[PDB]
């Protein structure tokens, strides 16, 4: 019931000294009414109980008609001294200047939100109804949110106002600070805890990967700088070797016999990816979780101080698991179409393309795995809106996991690694070959499944973050395309923009859970990971920065002093992290046969050679299979007509053609298993105890706040 | 006329103050008047009675008057009950300063003590006495009350909090380990009935194989050619204690110790809501005492040794040597820890408990394990073929098992030192008096007469009952009877630590807490512990791996020639075989010289046989069997560990009750 006063950027009520704190917007009831008149008498008779119990509750409502559309009306909120003080006095919240002073407008607007929410309008049948979201859900109301200090671009034309968001558009979001130290602080409070924690959580985290970074980098160079000492490579490069073994046809028919000296590049890749640096690495990054987790654990106190049925349960564990079964044999059917539409390096592109496409369908059913988890959640009746969002955090965080993690499990563990010998092929249920990766192994498979993977999810989601609101709002203002081009005030144009909806930073948590995951779970195969972890958290700082302060409403400030469930998210991953690993170096890795064969079997016992020495190790461990021993009478003419050749070679460790024992496993097959295993259980203890003792002697908590006390 | 209260006055006793008179130098006279003056002027009555039995030692007993004790804080004495009145009293007098230790300590005071309602034997002998001692003894103590239930309400009201949370702890644990026993049992009753389907113990009696199997010197220089159906008894007792029963048991026990921690955290969580630098120096001495306990047991099995039924003597006479020695050296390590503990100065003495509770337990478990952990890891697993013994110090050969394993001689060893140090600790304590036997003074006289704690009993019992723990779910793959023992050790321990604590002790001032103590946190470590010890037992002392691997690989023709899966032949068929010509490598002294027309032997290996290319060096089935038990430990533990994290979770933890009392409180 009144008139735009004139200022634009006026943040208080026509008179000037009542502060806003919400904006309450619903629709003209004089609009052209169809269907039933009942449901919009009704909503009304349920608006105007509301505002007379709010103004009974003593806050002041002052509502005026929108300056573009005749139908939009705003009602706005204040509260008092008396109020205030009283509400204060009754949630606990723990040199008095001014209002705006020690009452900071975002706790005004918390405060505000509370005599809202637990405020009743209606009782019919003998039954209470009551909260907001009810309001909105029946269309009673619109929309119902908090008012920015002024535009982010300009400064707010009141000389009295700080302007805070121009603040923070100019030294916290924006590029053009890309290296400035956040201000955690005045993001405390301008948006509230629950940002802040997110924000200083993002940081220490960016730092931690930049240590672990510097030491992959570390790695990756002597792995680099040290390549003429790589013997295998270079055996497999030599032409009077490498070239002289004629490997074995992979495939039944489309597989002509092949020299191993093609892979001369896919080998030296591999001694780069595969030397003792690696092994270091994830040694490293064993001792790096824990110290990541504890320090994160300080540094959450620091922070508390400075700032004050099993139906549904067996249904959605059945659902990540079909989910896992289809995320493999889309990749293999991609891996199989791309192979079959073949015609720099041709097995380096043929990577690269499956390992875009089987991206690309990654991202097109996540979005369905996350409609999917709402609708299993919604089925289930949560208690409270936190056990609301704890189980879909536990269900997405499943569904996420199984997406990229059975993506890469699969080439780690289960490419390759149960496959026989030529003549009796290995087939899962009827021509169903088990394809096997080149003497090399598909360790540089993985490393580049990973790579893309991770640079495709950063790159899709960052340009969808800064994408979307913007699309959403050009196109909201394209909706209006009437020349009113003039001067209006601040509630109008924030209604406008996104309203940012209850999940909140659901999303960040999640991808951050999920690049967490990838930096530390395959870390073995791959030590450049956290290189691109910080570069992207680099960029998302900034991403999520602007998108909140420009494109999204402001939240209704709520405090919380621990992120939430993630963390036993994280514990569990950084357990799982060290078996991975131990599996990754153990199989998907052919370190330990190379170890095996430079100390005991390149040695006249085994070997010819007086003295240890890794020479010999590829034609001494590649196994021999006669063309003529092809058991099964069915395809009994493949490719036996072609006689090119009589003699072709395969990677697994069999007994040769005559001897007592065929195609058996030999002593040398048993030997590096064995040691494989030793390896594993060595390197998980030993991990697991530093991990303990290093957990054990940290504090946990931060020295400072005990001097102070 | 053994009266509680005044003589001739309505006034409940707290403590009793006695001291020596300097009749029978007057330093002790003038401390006395001092302490007496300023504890008489601090407002709390004294009376003073001369020891009927001795003048010179004169006897002085405190109240409480009601105003005080409240201002310090149906019937007025029945809103406080005795021992929180006690304890009030206590701390009152821990408040001043001249420390009641203190002048303990320094001869000011005697003794310092409360007092028991009435005698235990006898009823008290004024009505209006509740006479709770002596229900208390009743029904709770004295050994034919051994089946009654435990009031644990009863208890915590006359003696404190603590005696209640241990007594309860106590009560739980043997009720679990009731369940433990039963399943033990029930595997060993399996392993039993099975000995007629023994493959390889029948063979190894058979003497066409067992009796054609000539071993070489297990010994040195001794032991001549033995052959081997001479031990097929060992191997008839061996096959119970090492066939499927006790890896079922294992099993059952990893989730047994999960159900244990968990709902004993539910048992402290219901008990809490209902009611309101030289850190180097002791790892030395650790390791010292690790390395003394070896060389202890090798020594004495070395002298019994040197010089069916011989056999088993032996390691029972080993056995007890053993424990011998370790109970002897226990003392020593507890002076030590005590020492060593008290050089570092301790600020309090919740610290000076923990420090000394954490050397404490380190030492015993050194002292009591080096010997199990080195019989079953380090005895007989790095020995190499006979042409080249391995000598890692010089002229110190490292013993070998015999075929089946060393499992039955640990269990052995296990069986003797925990049954002797229960039994032996129980006499020790109290159980001299029952077995033997199948005027009129004052209360506070009496008591005085008797003798107190010392601040470390209950230290004490919780260390035995963790050494137990310790022995019941460490090596439980061995010796699966273990929880049954443990069992009856915990059924005639409630009751012996009750008859001493209400009969022999003096009454102890109560406390309160809320949990255990610092002993939670062993248990935790304990059971991730036992765990990989299981796994690490079943994988390399049993030999369940090599003949699983010999029974499903060969048993084939392509290694083997039975026309399907068996156990026949491996015995005969993985013994490896050594070529006495080629007694040294080293060109040395050998006794294999001469001894008849014998020119070959067996021996305990999977290596390779003479005229191999690599001959004496380990074959294929050695590497077979190593993956089998590295992969079998990697399983075992993975799957342990995912199944504990499951039941953890699944667990809420509560009783589902505490969310409706919160709904209506
Ligand atoms: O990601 C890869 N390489 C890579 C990534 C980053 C840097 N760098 O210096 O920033 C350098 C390199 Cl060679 C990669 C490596 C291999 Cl074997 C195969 C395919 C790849 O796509
Ligand atoms: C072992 O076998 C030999 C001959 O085969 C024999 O005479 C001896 O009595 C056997 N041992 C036992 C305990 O029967
Ligand atoms: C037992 O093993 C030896 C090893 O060479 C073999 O000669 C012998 O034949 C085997 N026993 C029987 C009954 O064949
Ligand atoms: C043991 O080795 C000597 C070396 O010449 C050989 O003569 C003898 O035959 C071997 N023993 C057997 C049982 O073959
Ligand atoms: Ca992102
Ligand atoms: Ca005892
Ligand atoms: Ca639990």
């Amino acid at each position: 019931f009144e008139e735009f006063n004139g200022k634009p950027d006026s943040l208080f009520f026509t008179d000037g000294q009542r502060r806003i704190d919400f904006i309450l917007v619903y629709e003209d009831e004089s609009k052209k009414e169809n269907n039933k008149k009942g449901t919009n008498e009704k909503q009304k008779r349920k608006r105007q109980a509301y505002e007379s119990n709010l103004i009974c509750h003593g806050l002041q409502l002052e509502a005026t008609r929108s300056v573009s559309d005749d139908k939009l009306v705003f009602v706005k909120v204040h509260a008092p001294w008396e109020v205030l003080c009283t509400y204060a006095e009754i949630m606990h919240i723990k040199y008095i200047l001014d209002r705006d002073s020690f009452f900071n407008p975002a706790t005004r607007s918390r405060i505000v939100y509370f005599i809202l929410s637990r405020v009743k309008y209606q009782v019919m049948n003998n039954v209470n109804k009551f909260g907001i979201n009810r309001l909105v859900s029946s269309g009673i109301y619109k929309a119902a949110f908090p008012l920015h200090d002024c535009r982010f671009n300009y400064e707010s034309e009141d000389i009295s106002c700080p302007s805070e968001r121009y603040l923070l558009y100019r030294e916290w979001a924006h590029p053009r600070s890309i290296y400035k130290k956040q201000p955690l602080d005045l993001i405390r409070k301008y948006y509230g805890e629950k940002i802040g924690i997110y924000f200083a959580w993002l940081g220490y985290y960016t730092q931690m990967l930049l240590l672990a970074a510097v030491v992959g980098v570390a790695c990756f160079l002597y792995g680099y700088l040290d390549q003429d000492n790589c013997t295998w490579s270079k055996e497999v490069c030599d032409p009077d070797i490498g070239g002289q073994i004629l490997m074995c046809p992979q495939c039944d028919r489309l597989c002509p016999f092949w020299r191993l000296n093609i892979t001369c590049e896919s080998s030296k890749k591999l001694c780069i990816f595969d030397s003792f640096g690696t092994l270091i690495f994830a040694v490293f990054m064993g001792v790096w979780v824990t110290l990541f987790l504890e320090f994160w654990k300080r540094r959450q106190a620091e922070l508390e101080y400075e700032w004050d049925l099993c139906a549904s349960a067996v249904f959605f564990w059945i659902l990540l698991i079909i989910a896992s079964v289809i995320g493999i044999i889309v990749y293999r059917l991609s891996v199989f179409i791309v192979f079959s539409t073949t015609l720099l390096t041709p097995q380096m592109a043929t990577s690269i393309t499956a390992s875009i496409i089987s991206f690309i369908i990654i991202m097109i059913l996540n979005t369905i795995y996350e409609k999917v988890a709402i609708m299993i959640t919604n089925f289930e009746l949560p208690r409270t809106q936190t056990d609301y969002e704890n189980s879909l955090t536990m269900k997405m965080f499943l569904f996420q996991f199984v997406n990229y993690y059975s993506s890469c499990f699969y080439i780690a563990f289960f490419k390759g690694k149960f496959v026989g010998y030529p003549g009796d092929p290995v087939y899962l249920l009827g021509k169903y070959r088990s394809e096997e990766c080149d003497p090399g192994g598909c360790l540089l498979e993985l490393t580049t499944q990973l790579t893309i993977i991770m640079g495709g999810k950063a790159i899709w989601n960052n340009i969808q973050e800064v994408l979307l609101p913007w699309v959403m709002n050009l196109i909201g203002r394209y909706k209006r395309v009437s020349g009113s081009e003039k001067i209006t005030p601040r509630w109008e144009q924030d209604y406008h923009l996104q309203p940012m909806g209850k999940l909140g930073l659901f999303y960040e948590y999640l991808e951050m859970i999920i690049q967490f995951g990838f930096v530390t779970l395959f870390v073995a195969s791959f030590p450049l990971a956290p290189l691109l972890a910080l570069v992207n958290n680099i960029l998302e700082i900034r991403v999520d920065a602007w998108k909140l302060t420009t494109q999204f409403r402001r939240m209704v400030p709520e405090k919380a002093q621990d992120i939430g469930a993630w963390q036993p998210i994280m514990q569990g991953i950084a357990i799982l992290a060290v078996v991975t690993n131990a599996m990754i170096i153990a199989f998907t890795s052919d370190m330990i046969p190379r170890l095996v064969y430079y100390w005991s079997f390149s040695i006249p016992p085994y070997g010819d050679h007086t003295y240890y020495t890794m020479d010999g190790y590829i034609n001494n461990t590649l196994s021999v299979f006669n063309i003529t021993d092809f058991k099964n009478t069915d395809k009994e003419n493949p490719y036996i007509g072609l006689g090119n050749y009589t003699l072709c070679r395969y990677r697994d460790f069999r007994n040769p053609p005559g001897h007592p024992q065929e195609y058996k496993h030999n002593i040398y097959y048993w030997h590096v298993i064995a040691a494989k295993l030793a390896f594993i259980i060595v390197m998980e203890h030993i991990i697991y105890s530093v991990k303990f003792f290093i957990s054990y002697a940290i504090p946990d908590v931060s020295k400072i706040t005990k001097s102070k006390i």
